[PDB]
């Protein structure tokens, strides 16, 4: 048929660390991302400028990408949600 | 890194009830949530051009108790709940 | 206690000027509701889209979220394909669960 599997990350972190995260995605070969701005939240270290970066990636990049974010996330607020998704043309993503 | 299974709720409802919702999350033991504002949308009850969406990763055991706590509210107020399967990293 | 049923959830990301095109497609197919996240930014094959820089707010990127029965995913993607051959954007299909199928089907 017509659908092909991919992975989708939801990366939630402080707005001030946007450049870090996008440069990390770019580096890794991720071909695109979408940024939801002006979010609020609650977590360990209190409540809430938070943003959410959405990135559709081939499964081959999840491992590498989480390794990249781990060091950041040991010293900073935030989280990464990995989702399974399907797309009609995975071309655009690899 | 090791990947572990979790559930992710997306809870869309009128911002006037944000407090009710976050409180409910807090008392059920939800360790965190993220909120998206200034939303617009279409539902059985017409157009919205406000709305908010609450994102909450939680362990599977919490989903059932959470839906039951929201049931009274959603059987008398606009809004929807979407349950996703997600994975999260743990090193 | 609350039973859960499968659906699909689409995330459709495109420039705000085409919002009516995309929602019309949803209405036509029988989609019963949708939620729109506005004022987004993004990097794409074409370049960068920065919501905050647009003079008309309605022109910025948006993301339409639509929970739909799996039967409507084909008819919808067939409609969005030619649009996305000619215009910026992407569609992500998710599996989700909901407690009230009647609200969506
Ligand atoms: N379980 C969760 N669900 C949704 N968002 C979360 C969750 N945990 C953390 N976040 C987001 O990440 C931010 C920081 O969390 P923390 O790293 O725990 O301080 C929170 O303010 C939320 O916006
Ligand atoms: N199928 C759907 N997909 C995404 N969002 C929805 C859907 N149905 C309802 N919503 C959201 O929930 C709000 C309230 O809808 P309702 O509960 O039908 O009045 C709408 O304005 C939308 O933002
Ligand atoms: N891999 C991806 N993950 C998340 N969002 C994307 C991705 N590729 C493209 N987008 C979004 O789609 C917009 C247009 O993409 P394009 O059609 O390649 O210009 C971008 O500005 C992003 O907001
Ligand atoms: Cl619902």
């Amino acid at each position: 048929i017509k659908l092909y599997p991919l992975k989708k990350l939801e990366i939630i972190l402080e707005g001030a660390h946007k450049e870090f995260a996008t440069d990390l995605l770019d580096r890794a070969g991720v071909k695109g991302y979408t940024i939801v701005g002006n979010l609020s939240g609650k977590g360990s270290h209190g409540m809430y400028a938070l943003i959410m970066i959405i990135a559709a990636v081939p499964e081959e990049l999840v491992g590498p990408l989480l390794e990249g974010f781990q060091p950041f996330f040991e010293a900073h607020s935030g989280v990464v949600f990995v989702h399974d998704i399907q797309v009609g043309r995975p071309i655009k993503f690899r």
